[PDB]
RNA sequence: AGCCAGGAUGUUGGCUUAGAAGCAGCCAUCAUUUAAAGAAAGCGUAAUAGCUCACUGGUCGAGUCGGCCUGCGCGGAAGA
RNA sequence: UCCUCCUAAAGAGUAACGGAGGAGCACGAAGGUUGGCUAAUCCUGGUCGGACAUCAGGAGGUUAGUGCAAUGGCAUAAGCC
RNA sequence: GCUCAACGGAUAAAAGGUACUCCGGGGAUAACAGGCUGAUACCGCCCAAGAGUUCAUAUCGACGGCGGUGUUUGGCACCUCGAUGUCGGCUCAUCACAUCCUGGGGCUGAAGUAGGUCCCAAGGGUAUGGCUGUUCGCCAUUUAAAGUGGUACGCGAGCUG
RNA sequence: AUGUAAA
RNA sequence: CCCGCAGAAGAAGCACCGGCUAACUCCGUGCCAGCAGCCGCGGUAAUACGGAGGGUGCAAGCGUUAAUCGGAAUUACUGGG
RNA sequence: CGGCCGCAAGGUUAAAACUCAAAUGAAUUGACGGGGGCCCGCACAAGCGGUGGAGCAUGUGGUUUAAUUCGAUGCAACGCGAAGAACCUUACCUGGUCUUGACAUCCACGGAAGUUUUCAGAGAUGAGAAUGUGCCUUCGGGAACCGUGAGACAGGUGCUGC
RNA sequence: CCAGGGCUACACACGUGCUACAAUGGCGCAUACAAAGAGAAGCGACCUCGCGAGAGCAAGCGGACCUCAUAAAGUGCGUCGUAGUCCGGAUUGGAGUCUGCAACUCGACUCCAUGAAGUCGGAAUCGCUAGUAAUCGUGGAUCAGAAUGCCACGGUGAAUAC
RNA sequence: CGCUUACCACUUUGUGAUUCAUGACUGGGGUGAAGUCGUAACAAGGUAACCGUAGGGGAACCUGCGGUUGGAUCACCUCCU
RNA sequence: CGCGGGGUGGAGCAGCCUGGUAGCUCGUCGGGCUCAUAACCCGAAGGUCGUCGGUUCAAAUCCGGCCCCCGCAACCA
């Protein structure tokens, strides 16, 4: 597919026990990192929040090339960490969790035309004080667009033009801002269904440490490696979950 | 210029095998029978089929078809 | 306030809140005379040395220089010692 | 001895407010309007990529251009400063069609109704309330429609303020 | 100064 | 209510099993599915979830829910500080 | 919230909804006090010679690669397991092979075991040629060795020192 | 199971040791004093050759006799005059020797030639109260060959503790 | 029988009390194996704590005044009864 | 384009006025101190003063030209 191809955002955040999920989120970037540079991928931090201990508690980071996006869908979700810790004089298995967001390029295509065949210019006199002049007049004017519904009311100088020029700037930042704003609750309205809650509950992926298992909660695989998991090498995780993908 | 005729057999052609087949887009834009036919200018079909023009015959039988230079005009040219 | 090109219509002159810019200095020498010389920019070769230091050769011709922003002029040099 | 730089230099020596103002004047010079032009605005046309299942031309139409009007903002000050009262509102209207409806037709991407676009046609009609002084605008409800402009953005020797 | 959670 | 016909012929389920409180193991997940009246279990050797076996308790009823009293002398007059 | 008092700040009386199975008081034993008293250790004081500045040797972390085997990773890991990695060791990787197997036992059949030598291959192996043919005779068999076939199994330096 | 590679890779950091930065020191000659050990598919006298690592021949010893095995700092004499220098020895090239089937990744040793950083070390930190610190040499375990590491022995040998 | 007066229900008007839901916004309360900042209280908690009151400060809190030990130390001063 | 402020480690400022020298702070990396973090200490990198030309024995400085950032870029009757 065409949106297949694309680049994608990765933002690794921290939940449960942010002090650990900072150094697993750490951690994460180092797997994916490890994943990009073996298949030749360019890694460019964006924003990295780092933590108390080490690590980072959220991460913003764009992956770009060819094929991204299509081949890093199926990480958005929690992470449970089993794991003793080294921020501990007990020694008891701890667990935590790490939630990842995976977003597409969604290139922007932003300023369209202002169409002023579709502006409905109102040029009328204008309400205020001081001169005659206000009274031959006109001096006042509402610019109208049609398919938004965005008013402009302009009356501030005498002149037109010098109000023709001030009422198309507001015109061309109401409605940046009208598109800005739509863009920015598509984004929140994904990534708050995307990113969960942060807690330990099960989201299609765990990491058991003591253990040596890699049982995720979607294509139950058993592999016992952690090993060949921790440097590079997430085919054999990722490609059956999009085998059995593409038959549906 | 009008008028009864013709305006073909493989071309379901290889093409991305779901089909573009004279006429979406690719390129090739062959060659025979030949009074004549472009492997096609348009209409119409999912693609066909079909309908015209290109061109060639015949009745017909005298002048006709397309460009350049200008003069005077036409329209665009609607107010309180 | 003053200087230089156009505006300005081939003598002089000529206006606009016209288009481009400068000056309110400096010099005991950068002035006078005499004597002598011709640059800029490229090419080749050479120890540091490299696009550009200095030297030798070649092209080139006054595009260099004339204290100063511009015009005219300059080898018989007004340029340089 | 003077950046007396307002630089042919009024004193050696000098900033502001007047809507409390006042006088001699000016359309030599502005505001409101009338006048000339139309950069701007509105409308019409030429070319054509393209949008439209095909298909520029049912309806639109970039990149570009040519015209009409004097309805907006503009430009110049031609008339007015020994006086032309201007906005909005009430009453009273008049005219042009670049027509909102009614009427007669053409195309349609018009099965009928309901439509989109275009031509002729000014004979008639062309809202009611809240807000705002407001023209205008929004809202609520009708209507067949809630037309655009000119007439000193009509009308104060007709009326308020 | 601080060192969050699984006897 | 009594007599006769036929044939064991037509007639057994529900809760619980860590402690309170009567009764034990195996398999499947793996702080997940889930149970629970309280303490609370389940984090890859679960007598606590689901299934199987076995047992326990009650019986044409068995568990859950709702209400009253007792235990609660935690409303104390009997019977508290 | 309501009532009353007060100039105010406010005071007096005085609930309900909701959450939890704890909250509290006394006292015992350890832990700790930048609490006190006492005592000890190169613990402090005094000095000696060092490390950290340089090169080399070794190990670790980290990076890369096919692996850079695995464990140890605060005192109590870091010339540690390793009292010694060219192959061997090797548990890692690449490539080629073997599967009741390299190693332990049981059944059936066949063959002294062994030695020398040659061909192909990186070699394991695959294909051969000679020689030797005993220790007890139920002599259809033995006590070892070797090859084939099937099941029991073997093997694991694979995971768990929670 | 076999052949090869890897465990020795390298922009960086740390730990532990050796050699140093020199004149109580370097070089050359002469010379005195040890203990503890190991040895047979081993130590390997003596003689000869090679500048050398070692090679050829070949006694003795499974051992208080035989071998490793000349102990070094120490002493005398000569030189070097405080310079990155006659200190220090990294790295590199050539020719080599031992072992092993094979020394290229990746062993040890010797010669020639080159001969860097380093001129006493920042924050900070370690061990020691005696034959101890410090310095110097030797042997063994590992091992066909392969330590500055470990174990063990000996020579000189302080200072401070109020 | 009809009329008229007195009692009088449904209903209407005016003004209050009480109660139940709702109400933009705002304050405090309770819960949440992870968020930010400070370390205020438990040792003499590193400024002893607590209570009442007034003021201040992002916040535990701080400061002044009054009360209490529900606080340690009292072989470091010197000299002592 | 016109006017003004400028271009100094990764960043913010001194230092330009008035020439003789590249400086401070925050930040980055690395090592100590602690069982670990914070704090604290030490060491290293970093800019030639946006660039070019001229005066000067000497331009971070004085002046001029070019590039870049930010702000003001026609209004009060």
């Amino acid at each position: 597919d065409p949106d297949d191809e694309r680049n994608a955002f990765l933002e690794v955040r921290a939940g449960t026990g942010g002090d650990e999920a900072a150094l697993f989120a750490g951690d994460l970037f180092r797997m994916y990192s490890r994943y990009a540079e073996a298949r030749r991928w360019r890694v460019e931090i964006m924003s990295a929040s780092e933590g108390e201990h080490g690590g980072y508690k959220e991460i913003i980071a764009k992956i770009c090339g060819d094929g991204v996006y299509g081949r890093l869908k199926f990480e958005s979700g929690g992470h449970r960490v089993q794991r003793v810790p080294a921020t501990e004089s007990q020694g008891r298995i701890h667990t935590s969790a790490c939630t990842v967001a995976v977003m597409p390029e969604l290139p922007d295509a932003e300023l369209p035309d202002i169409n002023p065949a579709d502006l409905r210019i109102d040029t009328f006199r204008s309400s205020g004080a001081g001169a005659q002049h206000v009274n031959t007049t006109d001096s006042a004017i509402r610019i109208t667009h049609l398919p938004t519904g965005i008013v402009v009311e302009c009356q501030d100088e005498r002149s037109q033009h010098k109000n023709k020029a001030k009422a198309l700037s507001v015109l061309g930042a109401r409605i940046h801002a009208a598109e800005m704003a739509k863009r920015q609750q598509a984004e929140a309205s994904t990534r708050r269904n995307l990113l969960g809650s942060g807690d330990r509950s099960d989201r299609n992926r765990t990491y058991n440490f003591p253990q040596g298992r890699v049982t995720d909660h979607r294509i139950n695989l058993t592999l016992y490696r952690l090993d060949e998991v921790m440097e590079g090498k997430l085919d054999m995780l990722i490609e059956p979950i999009i085998q059995e993908h593409q038959a549906d």
